[PDB]
């Protein structure tokens, strides 16, 4: 499936919950804490950098947060959480201009989905796509679906059709028409849970 539209604004749920790295995409989960790819994660702690909660072209932004610290999964799901310090440089508080989103209990196949994230940001000064498809496999913690899908998906929320998270995108096959994903599997809502700042 190749049905890709502009957000132009993600002022409102759940595309407030969407978050942009320079590598790629997370979503906002709890308190302070933002789920992403591990290499996404990585590769951001040692520039230190900023992350942009829910830019779009239009939107009038959430932030810019620094880092405080990275947990990665043990295991061998491309999993990382993040924490964020919520005060901004502008002075913008991280929890007054973001959503949680809801887990999502769980998924099956051929169900409609949507993939929410910032596909070539560096490319398009980082707007906000949806990109909606099917799920075709769902296997113990990996799952495949059919949303069209380029660089920049890293770690992007897949919803369902009512906005709650089944899991996130780690890699395609191959542009990209078949895709893989993280399937949230309660142990894995588990370790998410137990890792939100309180």
């Amino acid at each position: 499936e190749k049905n890709v539209k502009e957000i132009t604004d993600a002022t409102k749920e759940p595309y407030n919950s969407v978050v942009a790295f320079v590598g790629g995409t997370g979503v906002v989960v709890g308190k302070n804490t933002i789920v992403t790819n591990k290499h996404i994660a990585k590769s951001n702690d040692i520039f230190k950098n900023r992350v942009s909660a829910h830019h779009s072209s239009k939107g009038k932004g959430g932030g810019n947060y620094d880092v405080k610290d990275i947990v990665e999964y043990p295991g061998k799901e491309d999993l990382a959480i993040v924490h964020v310090h919520e005060t901004s440089t502008e002075g913008l508080n991280f929890n007054k201009n973001v959503s949680y989103t809801k887990f999502a209990d769980g998924a099956k196949v051929k169900d409609r989905i949507s993939v929410i994230g910032y596909p070539k940001g560096a490319q398009t000064k980082y707007k906000m796509f949806e990109s909606t498809g099917t799920i075709n496999h769902i296997s113990g913690t990996f799952m495949e679906f059919d949303a069209y899908a380029q660089p920049g998906n890293s770690g992007s929320p897949v919803l369902n059709s009512k906005h709650e998270l089944i899991g996130i995108l780690y890699a395609g096959s191959g542009e990209s028409e078949k895709n893989f994903g993280v399937y949230f599997t309660p142990q894995l809502k588990e370790f998410i849970q137990n890792n939100i700042e309180k």
